[PDB]
């Protein structure tokens, strides 16, 4: 057709790669599984509610925390609905629905709408399990609605659309030679599955040059009916000993035909790591300049007691009970192989019986399938996350395995999927196949919800521009996306892209001219020209949010040496009860994946603290990594750096208690303030430490005016104090040196709940950890830098040990004093 | 009728005992054994060979060992046949039988008879595994025959002839009272099943006095289904805590029926020890004196894989590679158990597994049965001889595990038996049950053979003797063979006990008058009047050998404190070689049990180190216990203590040196006893150092004129230096202080040989040391006392430290000379 030609080239347009270029392909997989996606793509939007995915509703099923009912006077929540010109405050239950609320005006069709925003509360759900209901407690805000007309759910349109066990052969594979256009080399052949080395071979040493031939045959000792579905033939090129380049070839494709024939592979480049790059079946896309090897190469077919001695009994609940970081010894394994079916009595025992099997013996793996069919224990126990998390990391190469994980994160509820939303797109790069369980879960559930879609979009937008490894396959899942999201959607991702895009090269043009005042002629200039770009668009990590027209006066290029743009946008809703403008720092030349990962972990951190009626008052700005190198981040409202103040390297006690009084009008307000900020202060210290990103100079550390701390730039520390609580902190605390007072004592009990809480999500936490370093820091991926994070956790200890560690590193730092920040200031 | 009345009572004062009376017993199972020994006797009777039970061959099929080699000259063996006046002394080879050898004689009906005794070599057996031949070759003797005639068989005549598994009710017992004809105390009831307590209950307790009643029902947590069958209901009493007295009910009885009803047991009288008196289920006789208590209490129905995580597997060899005193934990258990299939292909595991059987429950009982019902690698096993005495010991009380040991023993040539009768004739106290499996295999096998027969009939009527608690069991036993051994050995029984009877009286009335002249004409006036007695006796500790008439005035009282027999008789078959006397001691006042069984395990030593081709010429003279603390021993011919040749306490080292060239006419038999002596010393350092019976007086130290060394009286120290090793020793060998010589060399060499060697047979030893202390010495019956060998054979160790240490010994003795001896000889 013609239409679809300028259809297929908007798509390509929004995802930023062209899925139709098959440049860079060895077979048809990608290809395959555009096809394979389109089933499931029209499952969902086939079987989605109108009027639920035109509104979105955003609710939680989660109890309303202690600490939220403390702000309910006498079961009553004031809701003050708008119409034109007047308002109408009321008396609401929080039991009752909006259904309910809506009767219970009209004494006193149409759909209540949060003033200024794209966010419905609507649908049959209790008035207080709305999280925008939810945000305005927390925050002592005014719950302010207006009485608006139902979207229409037409602009939500979608347009109109031998066998292996046989061959009892060693396999074997032919290394040609290996060819650069532009010290000896030797290449190394593994046979890996789920990062276990089933089998290795190395070819004879040879003289580097832009040419190095061999032609010899590699033979394994694996026999080829042995091969498990999802093995990688991982190529690897040594110089004399380091690695140099690496490539991967699935030697069972996704017919379950095994691999054969003549492969000219293009190899990536090197900058026992476990860096989740090293994992792609992808190859370069850069053939001009890349290494490239030459190699030459049936279907896998499907599948379909004494009481234990007590002493094993606890040998195998000791084992179960180790931590996700905890290494098994070839004991521990062969035990939990022969006592296979009491560990699967036991959900826990899942991550660590899987990885006790032999995937590289055909009569193992059947052994194995037979288990996963006896799935009771697992089918109905209660969803455990950080439990699916370790089943679908880079030690799981079985599509089986890895499928009982997706099937336990089917029963989360919206509000969860977004909260682990990053981390599980990030966690299809661990997936051998293109067309996955996995991919298939998120597809669905961003085409059900419109919010999680949103999210998706930028998710998978983010890894396409900047990861060459895994854009292809990323490219795919987006188009599904695409294709099924709706008209209207497409629209809105279409005007964020271009703002975006026009941004960019702004920020660009900036650049490449401190901050003189012609360079502030030529931002008003640029501005002034793009003004005169969408009359609105969404922000990207406040979808429900619209800005509309720049407020240039208040534009600036910021005083780093990234020079980073400072916008202020009009919010475009004339519904909005404020004239507060909406506040974007547009960022160029760091890649704000690593942040989006932290960010995210605080915000889960923040979700154990309140299943524990806990509230530390984190505060997670929005970050979104748009592109290569470019980003936009939101700037918090009324906030100033703790540098800044101490600026009014010489550092005062008294400054920041002084800074709060000034901005507090009242009493009751500073004191209010000098809670937040020993909640806020606790928060970051207990989180900070944990992650350990502790260690900050008060440059990153900023403050709002009503005495809210938070920790800004987090991918400058990822690329000694165990955090900073520095003298003027303690201060506004009210202590001096070897003292204490009523708020001392009170953090400190905040911190250990804070702590101990944390600890209660270990395995969680560590699993969140160790895949955010795999797929998110090539640069740190090293086997001490994952199991920083068990010491941290004090793993093992009771809670009175826990406690008092942190005690002590609370400790650490008054006894240090200035003395880091003084080091953090010099500059040598 | 009345002539079997004259033959039970001669039955009766063979065995000492009157297997008729019924006057302390509580039940039927003497009289039941009685009649269930019949078939069993029939049976071999009926199945004997005439001629060869006639003539009772002594052979063996073991090799001819290598020193015993060194003694043939060109395959050739001389054998001296006498007729009647004259002699023909003929070449025979060593590989040809007696039948050959008759017919190479008739050319320069009959059969050939040692010379002087009742010994035949004849059947087709090569004359080399005759043990006589073996006894001449051994002692350079030469082999004297005479031609006579077959002896007549008939003259080996015999005379002419609700079921329990449904009751699930928990087991209890009443126990009335306790009365005595003449402090607090208690009564406890054991439910014990082989050594094992399942479960224990006690009384309150009451005021000690000549009656206590009770008249409580004490409840087990025992359900009486889960009763095995060979429980013994144990019954104790403790006085304020030690135990007074003890009696045993078997709570299933010899027809599988639960026990019930009134009982008045007499119970035995106390002198955590493991004594096989306190076993029994016999009843005190004594009712006159005996404490006794009262007690008031349906029939047994019969009953009809994972590869191993390899640490597992090395766990498990490690546990069974353990010795026999190694005590196994619950761990240890539980693990030999699960894998009680596996262990099962090791004939070594036996012991160590079916102690891990829970006999306290029906259930596991019951899977145990079906164990033993794939008993193959047990039944096809090399017949290893300590392993079936372990299965035959206190810690077995299950007649099935018990019946595969006896199995195993059916294998055993009529030579191996006669080295293993007394202690499996001990053995037998450790059955349940009077009529087992082991005591039928005692009785097939004496009946087989006269000369096992012989020995049988001298140790069971040695326990009935002296035995009050296993009297009635042996007794029906011995009357078992009686009544089918025959009637010449029934007439030389009757003649061998008539003789000992004069001899006792004799003895006792010479006691109750140092060594006086009257003492002496009373001893020759007695001697006097008895020979005025059969004119013909086989001696019990060699029966072969006939004495016949006294020489009186060769005949004395010794010199010792017990006022000892010296006899000495002519020996009464006139074609002896010799004029030399049959020289006999006859010993009232000590138990010789315990010496009975330390000469039978010397020579079971000296046959472990002929299967290792090594000879240290012990000397284990012949020692019969005949009655209560009376028995005979054989004079050791031109023998003389070390004591006395040191007393021509002063000691001299040289004296012994001196000693043997006076009596060595030439040089080279001098050289030859000097060998002897370094052979017989080393051969009783290394037995007495193993049984921990090393540190001797030289009293109890004696040497033939040939250099012969040999220890006596086992019973007195059974009643530091870890062996006899003094200078007068060491100068033979030629050696003074620090110094070393050809002999001592050889010494070291030869000791290191004979303790290597019997630490190959380790877990024989323990087993058969362990039973000797439990049948033997009720003193000498602790938990460290059985554990003594284990160090002495230094287990777990290798080759080398076991040998250093050895060394180490032999140096113990050297740096600390006289110095023990001295000592012994201090009487303070
Ligand atoms: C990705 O790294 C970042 N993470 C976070 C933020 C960030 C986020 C939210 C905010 N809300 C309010 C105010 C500010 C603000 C304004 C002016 N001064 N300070 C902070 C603010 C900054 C910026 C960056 N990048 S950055 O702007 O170059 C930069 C880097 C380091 C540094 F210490 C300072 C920086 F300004
Ligand atoms: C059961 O205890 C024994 N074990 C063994 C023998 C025994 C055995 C064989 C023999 N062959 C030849 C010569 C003698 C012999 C003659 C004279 N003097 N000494 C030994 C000899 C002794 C005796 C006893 N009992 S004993 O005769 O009372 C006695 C006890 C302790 C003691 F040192 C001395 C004793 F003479």
């Amino acid at each position: 057709s013609e239409e679809s030609q300028a259809f297929q080239r908007q798509l390509t347009a929004l995802i930023g790669y062209d899925v139709t270029d098959v440049s860079n392909v060895h077979d048809d997989e990608l290809e395959f599984t555009r096809r394979g996606l389109v089933t499931p793509r029209m499952a969902e939007v086939a079987s989605r509610d109108p009027k639920l995915y035109a509104m979105h509703p955003w609710v939680t099923s989660k109890p309303l925390p202690e600490y939220l009912w403390k702000k309910i006077a006498n079961n009553c929540i004031f809701i003050v609905i708008h119409r034109s010109t007047t308002s109408q405050t009321i008396k609401v239950s929080p039991d009752d629905t909006p259904g309910a609320i809506l009767q219970s005006f009209f004494t006193k069709d149409f759909v209540l709408r949060v003033c200024g925003r794209d966010e419905y509360l609507v649908g049959e759900t209790p008035i207080k399990n709305f999280q925008w209901v939810r945000h305005c407690l927390k925050n002592g805000e005014e719950i302010h609605v207006v009485l608006d007309t139902p979207p229409d759910p037409a602009l939500d349109e979608v347009r109109k659309e031998v066998s292996l066990w046989d061959c009892d052969r060693k396999f074997r594979v032919k290394i040609r030679g290996i060819d650069i256009p532009v010290l000896t080399v030797f290449v190394e052949a593994n046979i890996q599955h789920g990062q276990q080395v089933l089998c290795q071979r190395r070819t004879s040493p040879k003289p580097f040059t832009e040419e190095v031939l061999w032609n010899v045959w590699l033979e394994f000792s694996i026999k080829i009916k042995d091969l498990p579905k999802g093995a990688l033939l991982n190529l690897q090129i040594y110089c004399g000993v380091q690695l140099l380049y690496y490539v991967n070839l699935l030697l069972i494709d996704h017919r379950f035909l095994l691999r054969r024939g003549e492969y000219v592979l293009h190899m990536w480049q090197i900058s026992g790591s476990f860096n989740a790059d090293k994992l792609t079946s992808a190859t370069n896309p850069d053939k001009e300049n890349s290494m490239s090897i030459s190699i030459l190469l049936i279907a896998l077919p499907k599948h379909q007691r004494a009481e234990m001695p007590n002493q094993l009994r606890k040998q195998l609940e000791a084992i179960i009970a180790t931590d996700p970081l905890n290494p098994l010894t070839a004991e521990d394994k062969e035990l939990l192989w022969h006592f296979r079916y009491e560990s699967l009595k036991h959900p826990k025992a899942y991550p660590k019986l899987f990885s006790s099997v032999k995937w590289g013996q055909q009569e193992i793996v059947a052994k194995t399938y037979q288990l996963l069919a006896r799935r009771e224990v697992w089918d109905q126990s209660a969803l455990d996350v950080g439990l699916t998390m370790q089943l679908l990391d880079c030690n799981f190469s079985d599509e089986n395995v890895r499928a009982i994980a997706v099937q336990k994160l089917e029963s989360l509820e919206d509000d969860d999927v977004l909260h682990y939303l990053l981390q599980l797109v990030q966690a299809v790069k661990f997936e051998p196949y293109h067309d996955s369980a996995l991919a298939r879960f998120l597809l669905k559930r961003g085409l059900r919800n419109k919010r999680i879609g949103h999210f998706l979009f930028w998710f998978l937008r983010s890894e396409i521009a900047q990861s060459r490894h895994y854009q292809q396959r990323f490219a795919v899942i987006l188009e599904a996306y695409l294709r099924g999201c709706g008209t209207a959607m497409l629209h809105d991702f279409t005007q964020q892209v271009q703002v975006i895009e026009m941004l960019q090269k702004v920020t660009l043009d900036i650049k490449s001219l401190d901050v003189s005042s012609q360079v502030i002629s030529q931002l008003k200039q640029k501005l002034e020209n793009l003004q005169n770009l969408p009359e609105s668009f969404r922000v990207p990590y406040d979808p429900g949010l619209k800005a509309g027209a720049l407020a240039i006066e208040k534009c600036k290029v910021m005083a780093s040496k990234k020079k980073p743009l400072w916008l202020e946008f009009k919010c475009a809703d004339p519904t909005a009860l404020s004239n507060e403008t909406i506040g974007i720092i547009f960022k160029h030349g760091d890649d704000l994946r690593q942040d989006m990962l932290i960010l995210q972990i605080l915000r889960i951190m923040e979700s154990i603290w309140e299943t524990e009626s806990l509230d530390l008052c984190l505060l997670p700005y929005g970050c979104i990594s748009t592109g290569d190198k470019i980003g936009m981040i939101e700037i918090v409202k009324d906030a100033t750096t703790i540098a800044k103040i101490q600026q009014s390297g010489a550092f005062k006690d008294e400054v920041l208690n002084h800074w709060l009084k000034e901005k507090s009008p009242t009493e009751e307000k500073f004191q209010a303030a000098v809670e937040r900020f020993v909640y806020s202060c606790a928060g970051y210290c207990v989180a900070t430490f944990v992650l350990g990103i502790g260690d900050r100079h008060n440059d990153n550390i900023m403050i709002t005016e009503t005495g809210n701390l938070f920790h800004i730039d987090f991918g400058h520390i990822l690329g000694r104090v165990p955090f900073v609580l520095t003298p003027d902190f303690l201060f506004v605390m009210g202590t001096s040196g070897k003292k204490t007072s009523p708020h001392f004592q009170k953090f400190q009990d905040i911190c250990v709940k804070a702590y101990l809480a944390l600890r209660h999500h270990t395995n969680l936490l560590i699993i969140l950890f160790s895949m955010m370093l795999m797929t998110g820091m090539p640069q740190l991926t090293s086997k001490e830098d994952i199991e920083y994070i068990r010491d941290a956790l004090t793993v093992g200890k009771n809670e009175e040990d826990a406690k008092k560690y942190f005690l002590d590193q609370i400790e650490v730092c008054r006894d240090k004093g200035w003395t880091v920040q003084f080091n953090w200031f010099l500059h040598l």
